[PDB]
Formats: C-alpha cells, structure tokens, sequence
C-alpha cells in the first residue's frame, strides 16, 4: 500500500514508531529523499521545531502537508534511537545532545521530555560521520519574554525521566528540568543501560524520594570521579543547584587530555606565587591531603621521586606543590632524564594520565576549588560565566 499526500509519499506498512494521542511516524519520501513522516492530529510543536532545526544536533525539518484529518510533517530520517544504541563515541553523543539542548534553551524552549528513546542517532553523512540529534518537540514549550513556566499544562515527560519539582513547591520549574533528564541520560549511556534510580517500576518513586545510586562509577577512578561530580550535579533534588546546559558543556567530563593538562598548567601558573594564606590557595588546599593521599611523593614512581629531590620546596601534603611539580616537569620535559620522561610521558596525553590515574580526585577537586577565578579570562575556556 502507498499513501501520497502532496509531496509526501509513505507506505503505511513502514512504521518507525508510535507517539502519543494517535501520533504515528513512518519512513517515507519527500522530494525524492528518504525522510521520516510524522502524522499528527492538529502547530506549536512544528513551529518550535522549525525554529530550532538549524542546529546540527536538532532534527532537520522539511515540509508540512495536510489532508482532511491529519497533518503530515516531513523530517530527517535517522538510523535509530539512543536507547537501542546502548546495545552494541558515547561522550561525543552526550556532548552533541547537550549542545542541541543548549540551542533550544537559548531560544527559550524547554523540551520537557528527554530520554534515550527521544534522542536519535543520525544516518551517516557524506563523510560517514554520525551524530546524536534531538527530536519529538510535541511536549516543548517556549517561555514568555519569565525564566520559569507554570505546571498548569500538566505533567509532561515520561515516567522515571521527570524532574521531581514537576511532580510535587513554591518554585516553578525552569530549563533545569531538561538538565535532570539529561543527567539520567548521561548515566544511562555511561552505565550502559542502568539508571540512577534503577528499576523502571520504582524509578519514579525513588526520584520523588531523591534516592539515587551510581554503582558503575568507582570512587577512586579518575574518569568515574569526573563523571560522578557532573552527574551528581544535574540530578540534584534542588533544581537551583543544577548547571545550565552551557555549564555542562564546559565541564571536564568533555575535556580531552590536552585540555586537562592545560587546565593544570594554567591553574599552577595562576596560583604561583599567590599567598598561601589567601582565599584562592586556601580554597585549593582545604580538601587537600585526601586528594593527595597525604603524601604525593610516596604515591609517585621512584624515577620521578628521585628526580624531585632537586627542590626541598615540594611539600607532599600540598595540592599546590603537586600542581607545581606537574607544571615544572611539563615545561622541562624534553630535557629530563630518559627514565623520567618514560615514567611520565609521552606528552601531553600519557603525561597527564600519569597523575590523574594516581590522583583520581585531583582534577575534580582543583576544578571546583578554582571557580573563584572563573570570572577571569584565563579560565573562561574551562568555565561558563
């Protein structure tokens, strides 16, 4: 069978999925191109889609057609959904989803339903590159010229992905409802299918109670510490403690190894020579010696330990002095003894991993302590203000 409405051609046997309120999406043709065809029952969600579709990570819109009962919306055809992708890069997909989410928020649009099933994996482009993309704007809302929106409409969203302030308080929900859903999506991808609040049955109840567990993030593993620090943020019960999508984009969770090492360099250069009694260095050392293991000279390889004795000025209980050791061995790296270059580098990638692996809380601790400088132009790459 074949249905032709205007320029839109689709075979009713081909169904990508079923929406809500009789919404069905088909695989179809528009202007001799493979497309998805969304048959709805009638405007808001279309114009919001049309408005935000210029972003690479937002689904592209082509045409709308109408017959007696239905409106037909031709949109970009994708390969799959993020949910079914979890069955065999993940961080790039999350970054792409967040960038698309940040584009919506910059237009004063709240998605209000976010999950793995809503996120789509694009078909490969001319270069064979694949990207995550936001779709299903049906529940979207554009805020008034108000930074919040009322609950008058209902409880939009899918069970277990809904932020707690939606189901319960004086404060109206705001863009951070999507940040909560995104945080659950972040863990869903990292955990390879597990959810912060666990089983679907009790999932939404545990959200209302604020009971969450991350069992896949090791406390002593660097990659997991950064992911936990970000993901514990954004799912926080208190919505005003959640970061904006732009804040999430700046987080070290997305940093390459060069950016991490450059952050450590700029921090070390920023705090030397500051006053050890001053706010900056006091903030950096406050939680120290737990991150440092309380002597970091004993926790490092001996070839570097015997190369650090050139200065008694290095104090094993100081985070600052640990960052100064890293700064110095990076700048002098090529001149170091081959044993010290091999036990450390190569630069930048294996060099920064030598430390972060031995000091898993170093990057996370330093990142939070250095927010006092977040306004300064030196740290603007690493923070959002």
């Amino acid at each position: 069978s074949v249905v032709i409405v205007g320029k839109i051609s689709f075979c009713p046997k081909d169904v990508l999925g079923h929406g809500a309120e009789g919404t069905i999406v088909y695989r179809g043709m528009f202007d001799n191109r493979d497309v998805a065809v969304k048959r709805i029952l009638p405007d808001r969600e279309v114009q919001l889609l049309r408005e935000s579709d210029e972003h690479p990570n937002v689904i592209r819109y082509f045409c709308t057609e109408k017959d007696r009962q239905f409106q037909y919306i031709a949109i970009e055809l994708c390969a799959a959904t993020l949910q079914e992708y979890v069955e065999q890069e993940p961080i790039t997909l999350l970054q792409q989803t967040t960038s698309g989410l940040a584009h919506l928020h910059s237009l004063n649009i709240v998605h209000r339903d976010l999950k793995p099933h809503n996120i789509l994996i694009s078909m490969p482009n001319a270069h064979g590159k694949i990207k995550a993309m936001i779709s299903d704007f049906g529940l979207c809302k554009k805020l008034a010229v108000r930074h919040s929106f009322s609950r008058r409409s209902g409880v939009p969203g899918t069970e277990g992905w809904i932020a707690p302030e939606m189901l319960s308080c004086k404060e109206n929900p705001t863009y951070t409802v999507d940040i909560f859903s995104a945080g659950c999506v972040f863990y869903y991808v990292i955990s390879e299918g597990s959810h912060p609040f666990g089983k679907s049955l009790q999932r939404q109840a545990n959200i209302l109670l604020g009971a969450c567990s991350l069992d896949c993030l090791h406390p002593e593993k660097h990659e997991d510490v950064i992911a936990r620090e970000l993901i514990e943020k954004m799912i926080a019960m208190d919505p005003q403690k959640r970061p904006s999508a732009k804040h999430v984009l700046k987080h070290p969770f997305f940093w390459s190894l060069e950016k991490q090492l450059q952050f450590f360099q700029d921090v070390s250069d920023r705090i030397e020579k500051e006053s050890l009694d001053g706010p900056i260095v006091k903030q950096l050392e406050r939680g120290g010696r737990a991150v440092v293991k309380m002597d970091w000279r004993e926790n490092i390889t001996v070839p570097l330990q015997t190369d650090l004795r050139k200065f008694r000025t290095y104090k094993g209980g100081s985070v600052r002095d640990l960052l100064r050791a890293m700064r110095n061995k990076k700048h002098h790296y090529r001149e170091l003894p081959a044993e010290v270059r091999e036990t450390l580098g190569s630069l930048p990638d294996d060099f920064v991993c030598y430390f972060t692996s031995r000091f898993p809380h170093l990057l996370a601790h330093t990142y939070r302590a250095m927010e006092l400088c977040s306004h300064e132009r030196l740290f603007q790459p690493y923070y959002f203000h």
